[PDB]
DNA sequence: GGAAGCGAAAGTGTCGCAACCCGAGAGAGGAACGATCTCGGGTTGCGACACTTTCGCAACCTAATACGTTCA
């Protein structure tokens, strides 16, 4: 139900709490009941929760441009209200959806419906919301020669042509105010340019300065640093796992990293880990 | 959304301090009746604070989960 939802925090990589409210267990199962029912409309560009276009994806649509720029948008899930759904349907019986869809943080407020990013079917709305929203950016964009993704809360935007990124930001707002009334608003502390003279890098994935992912200088030292104490056994189980694990990742991000890894000290090294 | 306590921002009220008036009063200095100089109550102005009010910061999380990473 909207209410039926269990709040908890999670920390942050620095300082502070998340707050976070993961669903019931039964209305779990029939909002994903419901998401297999009917599909609903998302733009290609929204390269996040999706069928095999992960991360690597969606930070290589930006791998052949110079010129980066992109938004945030500020309090994505909690934004999105029945309003914005249903007006969403309308442009392309119906209040139990409202129930199987929403959150309802406030014990009194009622009518303060909003998806949770706990909620598994969060990701589906949250992309259909945004279904013409990303048609126009995308055809904007491709008009002007620009390169557009969208990683859920990161809206991405890339070019080599000099000084045409810079209109984009308003551009945004505008169709922004059009699209979903004045609810969904950006994140104008959060909007960054950058180009082949700063650390630009999409969705975490870094990209170097000719043209292809890269997990950073920063991690290529890092896990090499816990390569080197796992050859002379320094690690933990928890801490072993944990490399791991980042290898993995490295070794789908740039798998050139791991093939450099095995020439430096072996290929048996990394079969155990 | 917002508790508890605290403080910012703003607005209104208090209240010394000053300015000024208006009778009194001993008595110029020489001619009587007394200019001037003061001693007081008392009223009004006038701005520096002092108090009153509202706003807004952000604690908290009967309903989870519990191989390791990444990313909203």
């Amino acid at each position: 139900a909207p209410r039926k939802y269990k709040v908890y925090k999670i920390p942050k990589r620095t300082t502070g709490f998340r707050v976070i409210a993961q669903p019931a267990k039964g209305l779990k199962d029939i909002q994903r009941a419901f998401v297999q029912l009917y599909n609903f409309p998302v733009h290609d560009a929204s390269m996040a929760y999706m069928k095999g276009k992960g991360i690597r994806d969606n930070a290589a649509a930006h791998a052949g441009n110079q010129y980066l720029l992109k938004a945030d948008l500020e309090d994505f899930f909690n934004s999105i209200t029945p309003a914005i759904f249903w007006r969403c349907i309308e442009m392309s019986d119906k209040f139990f959806i409202e129930k199987i869809l929403f959150w309802q943080p406030i014990k009194h407020r009622k009518t303060k419906l909003i998806l949770s990013v706990g909620a598994p079917s969060s990701p589906v709305i949250s992309n259909f919301c945004m279904y013409e929203f990303d048609n126009r950016i995308h055809a904007a964009c491709n008009k002007l020669e620009i390169t557009y993704t969208r990683y859920a809360d990161d809206l991405t935007f890339s070019c080599n042509i000099p000084n045409v990124l810079k209109a984009v930001p308003s551009t945004i707002e505008a169709l922004l105010k059009d699209l979903f009334g004045s609810e969904l608003r950006l994140n104008h502390s959060k909007t960054v340019f950058s180009s082949k003279a700063h650390n630009r890098h999409v969705t975490g994935v870094t990209i170097n300065n000719e043209e292809t992912l890269s997990l950073g200088r920063d991690r290529k030292r890092f896990i090499k640093h816990l390569i080197n104490q796992y050859k002379y056994g320094l690690l933990d189980n928890e801490d072993k796992a944990y490399l791991t694990g980042l290898l993995a990742f490295a070794s789908h991000i740039e798998p050139g990293f791991i093939t450099r890894m095995n020439e430096k000290y072996s290929l048996e090294l990394m079969e155990r880990l």
